This record gives structure tokens, sequence and C-alpha cells, in this order.
């Protein structure tokens, strides 16, 4: 599905992520534009042979099941296709854990070299939360 800016914003609090282990509401919005440009269906090809799925571009290597990526850890044990689903519900559930992985948001390339140190709470302004 093709999204736009505020159209998605509340659907994330619903899953329990505002200030989750301290990462506030402003810091997430930034990232999904950068890994998919508000669209659930985009996927990236990584030089490591793994692919990236969902708006978040989750990598087949440690978490999900695609099967084309051999020897990967299947920690999630979900279809990577689940990641692509029109219903957002799936992805989130295995995303929370990944921050628990200890690098936090430092697992994502964009947010790091593209989202830190900005007015993170600017992305959420004008809207009704």
């Amino acid at each position: 599905k093709v999204f736009g800016r505020c159209e998605l914003a509340a659907a994330m609090k619903r899953h329990g992520l505002d200030n989750y282990r301290g990462y506030s509401l402003g810091n997430w919005v930034c990232a999904a534009k950068f890994e998919s440009n508000f669209n659930t269906q985009a996927t990236n090809r990584n030089t490591d042979g793994s692919t990236d799925y969902g708006i978040l571009q989750i990598n087949s290597r440690w978490w999900c099941n695609d099967g084309r990526t051999p020897g990967s850890r299947n920690l999630c044990n979900i279809p990577c296709s689940a990641l692509l689903s029109s219903d957002i519900t799936a992805s989130v559930n295995c995303a929370k854990k990944i921050v628990s992985d200890g690098n936090g948001m430092n697992a994502w390339v964009a947010w790091r070299n593209r989202c830190k140190g900005t007015d993170v709470q600017a992305w959420i302004r004008g809207c009704r939360l």
C-alpha cells in the first residue's frame, strides 16, 4: 500500500512503540520513508545475497524466512512476505525485539546516517496525536 505522512502515524502507538525502551514517537517516522518511501511493498537487494522486505526493509539473514537465503538465522519464524502485508500488524511484533538486540536503531543504515541529531519531533508536528 501507498502511504503518505500523517496517514500512518497513529497506527504505531496502537502497537505500543512511543518511548518504547526510551525511543520516542519522533524518531521512527523518519526511517520508513528512507527504506521504502511510505510504501509497504518495496524490497532491496543486498550484496550479502539477502533481501530486504517491508517498509522497513528487514533482512532475511537473521530474522525472517524466505528460504532462498541459506544458513540464515530464523529467529522470527515468519514469512518474509508477512513483512510485506497490507496489514502492518505483523512487522512490528518482530521489530521491537531487534532493538532489544542491543544496537538499537543502530541496526538501520538510514536512521543512523540519516535520522539521528535532527529535530526528530519536527516530523510529527501539525498532526493530532
